[PDB]
RNA sequence: UUUUGUAUAAUGGGUCAGCGACUUAUAUUCUGUAGCAAGGUUAACCGAAUAGGGGAGCCGAAGGGAAACCGAGUCUUAACU
RNA sequence: CCGACUUACCAACCCGAUGCAAACUGCGAAUACCGGAGAAUGUUAUCACGGGAGACACACGGCGGGUGCUAACGUCCGUCGUGAAGAGGGAAACAACCCAGACCGCCAGCUAAGGUCCCAAAGUCAUGGUUAAGUGGGAAACGAUGUGGGAAGGCCCAGAC
RNA sequence: UGUAACGGGGCUAAACCAUGCACCGAAGCUGCGGCAGCGACGCUUAUGCGUUGUUGGGUAGGGGAGCGUUCUGUAAGCCUG
RNA sequence: UCCUCCUAAAGAGUAACGGAGGAGCACGAAGGUUGGCUAAUCCUGGUCGGACAUCAGGAGGUUAGUGCAAUGGCAUAAGCCAGCUUGACUGCGAGCGUGACGGCGCGAGCAGGUGCGAAAGCAGGUCAUAGUGAUCCGGUGGUUCUGAAUGGAAGGGCCAUCGCUCAACGGAUAAAAGGUACUCCGGGGAUAACAGGCUGAUACCGCCCAAGAGUUCAUAUCGACGGCGGUGUUUGGCACCUCGAUGUCGGCUCAUCACAUCCUGGGGCUGAAGUAGGUCCCAAGGGUAUGGCUGUUCGCCAUUUAAAGUGGUACGCGAGCUG
RNA sequence: UGCCUGGCGGCCGUAGCGCGGUGGUCCCACCUGACCCCAUGCCGAACUCAGAAGUGAAACGCCGUAGCGCCGAUGGUAGUGUGGGGUCUCCCCAUGCGAGAGUAGGGAACUGCCAGGCAU
C-alpha cells in the first residue's frame, strides 16, 4: 500500500501519459490515492512520474 | 458575417417605430403514446350526417428461386457432409 | 618477321590501409505494431444495429523528411499538443509559445509557469567567485600582452629576462 | 518620422554562472454557502426521503426541458366606470 | 489507367508539376507430370581460328539464368534437356487477406471425369507482383423456364460468349471547335498585376588568408583561385491585408529623414619635391545647374559650377496639378 | 562394454576451407566384362546388369597442426523511448534500452536410432 499524488497537470501530455493517469485513478491536481504496491503499479509511477510524487 | 486566423485599415448597418424569412398538401420510413390483436383497418359513397352502415380495398402472419415451381423449406448443380 | 631497351605519362586484377550512398546490406537497436496471461483503476470508457447531423478551405509549435538557398508566418507527407471550438496568469502588447481546462457566489487560504528597487504584489535575502563592456539589453568568419582560472614545459642566484 | 535591439525609470548590481531559506504570483488546488446531470445503494418507490463518489469551457451539430403572444373550448363562468 | 524501388519515420498504409524505370503483350508450348543436369568468368593446350565460335582439363562457386522493366525469391532448384499428355476440367467451397463501395486476390478440402508417375503424390495455367474497362443496348449457340382466349411462334428470362486507345481509362451524350478590347451576371483577395508583408536565391556594400601586379618589395593603389557578413534599393520566391475598388509610369509645385558623403570642414598613409592628385577615418550644418533628343525615370551631347550625391518616404506627393 | 564402418537423422561454420599422415579382416570406394533388363542428342563417361582378379593411388572416414574462414567477451562509443533545457539547419541534462565495428579470447564439432566386422 502506497500513496500517489498528481502535481502537474495532463493537458499537454501523451494519450499513455492521460490513461496512465487514469488507471491509477488521479482526477485533478493533488489528489491523493492509495494504490497496491506491485510492479505494475511501480511501472505507472515510472512513466508518470515527472507530474506524480509517493509517500513513502 | 465569412474565415487557420479580425480592434482590424475585410463586409453589413444613421437612428427609431411597424413588416420580414424551415410553412402547406400528398406519399414512404423511424420514435413515443393510445385502441385492438394473428389480426388491424377503412376510402369513395349512403346516411340530417363528427353516430351508424359500407371491409371494395391495403399491411402482416412463409419464404426460396429469373421463372415455371416447391414449400419451413427452396435455389444452386446429373449429385452434394 | 621477331623484337632488345627505358620512360617528363596513364593504368586493369589482386593485396594492405582511409572514406561515402534514399533507390548497397555478410551487422543491427531504441520506439512503434499483433497476440496471450495477470493484479489494480477508469460512470462500458468496446463492439453491433437503427434515427439525425455537421464536415472533406485548416494554421502554428516540437520531432521525423522531400522540394526550396539545410530562405520564408513558403509548400508537400507521419506523430503529438494548442487554436479552430478554450476562458485565466506569464513572455511589455501577442489566436497556435510556457503554466494551467472557467457550474455560481465569498473583501478566505495554498501553489505552477514567471518574478521579489519603483511603475507593479513580493528578498535593496545570506555565503562564494566572474564582468567594467551598460556586457546583461541583436549577430559571423577573424584579430588582440583585456582579464578570472586549470595542467604542464623551456630557461634560470656558476646570474636567467 | 523621434531616443526606439532591457517595456520605461534607472542599475557597477537591481547582470551571469553555481548553494539554500522565504515571499508574491492564476477562473490551477484547499475552506464556506448554493444549483443541476449521470451511475451504486435500502428508500417497497410516491418514482424521490437520507447517503456517497463523480461530473457540469464550448463552435457546426444531436438530444432533453422550458418562458412569452393571438385565437378556440372549458366560459351566458370570473374581474371590471 | 495499371506494375517495381526510394522518399515511407524497422507492422499496414501514407503526398507533391518528387527522384529513377516499365505495361495496353506472349505461349497448345514457354502449361502439368515423370526422369536427368548444373553455370557467368578467367587460365592452360590444340588446324584453318582471330580478344571472343567448337574441343580437353584446372581455378572459381551463382559474381549466371528467369520470355519482358524493377523488386522480392529460386540448388528439393522457380534455371537447363528428353518422354508422355491437356488440370490452360465442371459444379462447389470451410476459413481469410484487401477495399467507402462496385470489386480483387490466396485457398485446405468435397462430388464427377482425366493426365503423369511402379507408387507415395502432383496438376483448377506460366517464380510471383502490370498485359486492362462498370452499366445500358444489340448479335451467336444452347436451354422444355415464361409465352397477354388455346396450340405454336415472335419476343422476353437463365448459361456460355461476342462488339467501346469510353486513353479525360469507376467511363456525363450513339455524335461537338473557337473569339469577345461591343460585352454582361453571381462570386473570390479561397486567385491574378502595382502597392504593403516574410526571406534574401539575385542587387549593392562591408570584412578575412595572401598567388600576385606594382622596375626589387603582397598590402601607396588594385586583387585571383576561395571564404564570412550587413541593407531590405533592383530583377526575383510565398501569396499573409486589401477585387460589396488601397488609382497606377513619368512630369510640375511641395518637402522631410539617413550617411555607405559630390562640395565645403578636420585628419592618417602615399611609389605625397609644389600645384594638382590616389586611398582611408570622422563629420548631414549648409548647398547640390541650365539646355537639345525621347512620354520616358535612366541615358547621349553642348556649356557652366566650389559640387551638379546615393537611396527611403504606397518605385513620396492626382479629395495638390497634369494625361 | 569399447574400436571401426554403412544407412537414416538432430543443429546448421566453435559444425566450413587449406597442409601433413593413416585405413582395407568386414564394410566402402576404386575396379572386370557385357549378347542380354537398361542407356548415351556419339561413347558401359553417367544410368543399369552380371562379378570380386587386383588396389587404398583418387574419393571417402579418422588423427594433430591456427595459414584462413567462424564464434565471441567486459568496458567504452554512436543511437534512442519519456521529462527538461542551450549558444537550437545541431547538442546537453535526469532516468531506462543499449548497438555495430574492433581487442583479449574460444575454436581442427557434438549427438540419437537401426545395422555389419574385431576384441570382451
Ligand atoms: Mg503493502
Ligand atoms: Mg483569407
Ligand atoms: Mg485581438
Ligand atoms: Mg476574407
Ligand atoms: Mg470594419
Ligand atoms: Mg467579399
Ligand atoms: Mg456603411
Ligand atoms: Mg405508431
Ligand atoms: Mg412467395
Ligand atoms: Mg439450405
Ligand atoms: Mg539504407
Ligand atoms: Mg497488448
Ligand atoms: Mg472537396
Ligand atoms: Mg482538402
Ligand atoms: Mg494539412
Ligand atoms: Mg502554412
Ligand atoms: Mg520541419
Ligand atoms: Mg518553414
Ligand atoms: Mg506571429
Ligand atoms: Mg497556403
Ligand atoms: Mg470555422
Ligand atoms: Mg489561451
Ligand atoms: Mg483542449
Ligand atoms: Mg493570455
Ligand atoms: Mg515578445
Ligand atoms: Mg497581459
Ligand atoms: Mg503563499
Ligand atoms: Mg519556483
Ligand atoms: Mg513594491
Ligand atoms: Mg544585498
Ligand atoms: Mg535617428
Ligand atoms: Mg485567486
Ligand atoms: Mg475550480
Ligand atoms: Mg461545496
Ligand atoms: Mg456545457
Ligand atoms: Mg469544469
Ligand atoms: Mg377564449
Ligand atoms: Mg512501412
Ligand atoms: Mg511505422
Ligand atoms: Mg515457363
Ligand atoms: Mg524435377
Ligand atoms: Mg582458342
Ligand atoms: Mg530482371
Ligand atoms: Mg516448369
Ligand atoms: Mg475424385
Ligand atoms: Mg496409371
Ligand atoms: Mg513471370
Ligand atoms: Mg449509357
Ligand atoms: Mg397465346
Ligand atoms: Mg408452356
Ligand atoms: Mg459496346
Ligand atoms: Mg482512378
Ligand atoms: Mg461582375
Ligand atoms: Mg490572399
Ligand atoms: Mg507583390
Ligand atoms: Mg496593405
Ligand atoms: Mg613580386
Ligand atoms: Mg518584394
Ligand atoms: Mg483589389
Ligand atoms: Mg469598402
Ligand atoms: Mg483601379
Ligand atoms: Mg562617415
Ligand atoms: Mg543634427
Ligand atoms: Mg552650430
Ligand atoms: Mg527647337
Ligand atoms: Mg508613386
Ligand atoms: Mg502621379
Ligand atoms: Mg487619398
Ligand atoms: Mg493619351
Ligand atoms: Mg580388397
Ligand atoms: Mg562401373
Ligand atoms: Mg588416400
Ligand atoms: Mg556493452
Ligand atoms: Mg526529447
Ligand atoms: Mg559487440
Ligand atoms: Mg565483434
Ligand atoms: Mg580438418
Amino acid at each position: 500500500t502506497i500513496k500517489i499524488t498528481q502535481t502537474r497537470s495532463a493537458i499537454g501530455r501523451l494519450p499513455k501519459h492521460k490513461a496512465t493517469l487514469l488507471g491509477l485513478g488521479l482526477r485533478r491536481i493533488g489528489h491523493t490515492v492509495e494504490r497496491e504496491d506491485t510492479p505494475a503499479i511501480r511501472g505507472m509511477i515510472n512513466a508518470v512520474s515527472f507530474m506524480v510524487k509517493v509517500e513513502e
